[PDB]
């Protein structure tokens, strides 16, 4: 039955796991997956973690199943951070969400959804994007079509281009928005931009499918929300999916949530038992810990305050390693003008390495970035700071 | 895009949480969706789990993720209770596991798997089955066929029906077998009709698929797996499904394993990498919570002892509560013989009640069972069978 399977390539992101792994060298500087890392290279559990953590301990008395569509305080908690309290989605009951295991899982719900229970056929992505949008919808037997998004050599939201690409997307087709901190990019819509999409969107009969896996990121949750929000004022239906793994730090507990929003109630719920039956027949009901984890801190005053620091405190430091990384490619001779990178928001720094460059890093001097040049700012430190920029300079 | 997506049906078996929680009379029984319940009618989490959890909240330092296939421990420890240690497969490096959410999610990868990189078209399942089965291969774009199993009139495995039916498989079909404690029957194969099954399979080239969602509840973990491993000794290539949903009372932590094996080490790596491939394209990488509670427990001497003797218990008390049951029925006037219960094995009892009647113990008694008739023997107490077994009955 197997003689004959032909072997998968490695994964070009979670394939230099392995490749990182197996490195001997001892000057080794990962800077590939998007995990944040401390001032010590470290990605520890979140303090706000810990203590939810230790309140489940002593206070959970079962782990009987969830619901199928997961934690009702944790949709909730979720549909809150979306759409913003008093949000009329939220007042209309027009959004029913499914808790996922994480962000990925989100989005191979939607596409399973939409596949089996609309007419949708493509769904268009940015290019460039995050790799795995095409496997996850093209799993679900959905085609992708990519639209225009990056000037390379202004380093700016090329809208014209976005615009002109999307004249091609039918009415009924998806079109794949990241909320903010645009992967690989790090270049997001202004508000303005954001509100012209949303309009354009509905005139032109797109639906919308949110990706956000980075709230907080970008320049904090309430405004990291703007672009959606535009988008919800505007449209009767669209779905998000969203991630908690990288605002929380909860990466392997894989917490995420599908967000269903239709133009009523009596229509969300009809389609959203269609959501469900998808997730049966998939994981069956979601995973309790880290959405238990993450309904309690959003639950609790004090967890909450303690939490929303935290996540203050990932942005400002991965902001701090942005101009230092700026300041010292200068000063290790690099020339060329990188003050873009200090405008890119979320955890990345997309630079225009050739995938050359990138794979002469690894090799040569025990640097991992990503094939597309995407570089992960957050696992920059002070103290790997002028190696890893002796060796991007000795590539250049 | 969604006003015309017609309401999917609730699902017969998880559906009965939501008519049982909106229920407001106060004598309720609910002997539904499988979980365990003690002698107080309560699902605890096991002492085990909280000292593992316990130790875990003490000693993890990162969320960082797994890698694809999860925790390396964790398929170490369950091709182990798997095949039994010192097993030729594990010796010859022939078996890959990837942890999965649950074990449905692990028949879920492994239908796309299937789908995706063989020629597989079709998945053969027991009349009866789990509902779910159907669900999850359709899901993959797999067809379901069905063999005969269950002789209702004696409560039997009617092998000879099962052996014509089979009859109909092509050589490349895939034949899904219940590891043990068939649900919903409670009939397994003697371990001579197994090896039977093993060298028919062989020789028919069918790949089988074992689901092994209650290792330990029939009799005990290895004499539960003695069927599989029958399998094992005659098969180059199958596909184990396997939870420990039930054995660890770890139901919502989504703790599951496919594993996938093949002729040698070459062959399964590179099959395995496609099965990574389609995980990458549905969750990503799975939840840690639970999976390194079961690697924690299965790697330590106290905890392992521990567990294993709370899953001894839990068998016990459901082959008690079999025993209470048939006399009790007896005692409160149901005049059939049932006494065939005892012998099934599992959580459940399947005593040939009617849809109708199922219905009516639900509307007229407040007692909840599926409407195959399938009773969660697991969810009978000494303070509920009398009025149980009154409404039953009742109903005769
Ligand atoms: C745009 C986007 C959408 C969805 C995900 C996955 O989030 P999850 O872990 O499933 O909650 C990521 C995360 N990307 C990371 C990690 C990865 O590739 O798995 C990355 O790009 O490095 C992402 O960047
Ligand atoms: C044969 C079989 C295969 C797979 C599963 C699901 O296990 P998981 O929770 O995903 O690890 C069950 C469990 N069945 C239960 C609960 C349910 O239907 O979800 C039941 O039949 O009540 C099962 O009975
Ligand atoms: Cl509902
Ligand atoms: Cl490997």
């Amino acid at each position: 039955m197997f003689e004959n399977i032909t072997a998968a390539p490695a994964d070009p992101i979670l394939g230099l796991a392995d490749l990182f792994r197996a490195d001997e060298r001892p000057g080794k500087i990962n800077l590939g997956i998007g995990v944040y890392k401390d001032e010590t290279g470290k990605t520890p559990v979140l303090t706000s973690v810990k203590k939810a953590e230790q309140y489940l301990l002593e206070n959970e008395t079962t782990k009987n199943y969830l619901g199928i569509d997961g934690i009702p305080e944790f949709g909730r908690c979720t549909q809150e951070l979306l759409f913003g309290k008093g949000s009329a989605l939220i007042n209309d009951k027009r959004a029913r969400t499914a808790q996922t295991p994480g962000g990925t899982g989100a989005l191979r719900v939607a596409a399973d959804f939409l596949a089996k229970n609309t007419s949708v056929k493509r769904v268009w992505v940015s290019n460039p994007s995050w790799p795995n949008h095409k496997s996850v919808f093209n799993s679900a037997g959905l085609e992708v079509r990519e639209y225009a998004y990056y000037d390379a050599e202004n380093h700016t939201l090329d809208f014209d281009a976005l615009i002109n690409s999307l004249n091609e997307a039918q009415a009924g087709d998806v079109v794949l928005f990241h909320g903010c901190c645009h992967n690989p990019t790090g270049i997001d819509p202004t508000l303005e931009q954001w509100q012209t999409l949303a309009q354009l969107s509905v005139e032109k009969g797109w639906l919308p499918l949110f990706d956000f896996a980075y709230q907080g990121f970008a320049r904090g949750l309430e405004e990291d929300a703007e672009g959606l929000r535009a988008f919800a004022a505007m449209h009767k239906e669209l779905i998000v999916a969203s991630s908690y793994s990288k605002n929380f730090g909860l990466y392997n507990e894989r917490v995420g949530a599908c967000t269903l929003v239709a133009a009523d109630s009596e229509t969300v719920d009809r389609a959203f038992s269609q959501m469900k039956a998808a997730i049966r027949a998939n994981y069956s009901n979601p995973p309790a810990h880290g959405a238990s984890v993450v309904a309690t801190i959003l639950s609790n005053d004090a967890l909450r305050a303690i939490w929303e620091q935290e996540l203050t405190d990932m942005r400002q430091r991965i902001q701090r390693m942005r101009q230092l990384f700026v300041n010292t490619l200068q000063e290790k001779g690099a020339n060329r003008d990188f003050s873009f990178i200090i405008k890119q928001n979320g955890m990345f720094s997309f630079s225009g390495l050739t995938k050359e460059q990138v794979l002469r890093l690894r090799e040569e001097f025990g640097v991992y970035a990503v094939a597309s040049g995407r570089v992960n700012v957050a696992g920059m430190t002070p103290d790997n700071m002028a190696p890893l920029c002796e060796a991007i300079v000795a590539v250049l």
